[PDB]
């Protein structure tokens, strides 16, 4: 049952914070971090991670410490 992790975009953030905090948080390759970050600002909201529901529950906890607007939910 495969969930995933979206998150809002805020007009507070600066563009090069997401771009680092998802680096930071998955490991992500800067291009990827940066097409993300994009799709954020640009579409409103990202799917920034998938996995089980337990693995998105904290993602969405390492995001909110962050300072990001995370959600979660089951994939379909
Ligand atoms: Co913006
Ligand atoms: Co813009
Ligand atoms: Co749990
Ligand atoms: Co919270
Ligand atoms: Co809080
Ligand atoms: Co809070």
């Amino acid at each position: 049952a495969p969930w995933v992790t979206i998150v809002w975009d805020d007009p507070v953030n600066l563009m090069s914070y997401v771009t680092y905090v998802f680096q930071k948080l998955f490991g992500y390759s800067e291009p990827h971090a940066t097409k993300l970050m994009l799709q954020v600002h640009n579409e409103g909201k990202a799917v920034v991670s998938a996995g089980s529901r337990e693995s998105m529950e904290v993602d969405v906890s390492k995001l909110h410490a962050a300072g990001l607007w995370a959600t979660m939910q089951q994939d379909r």
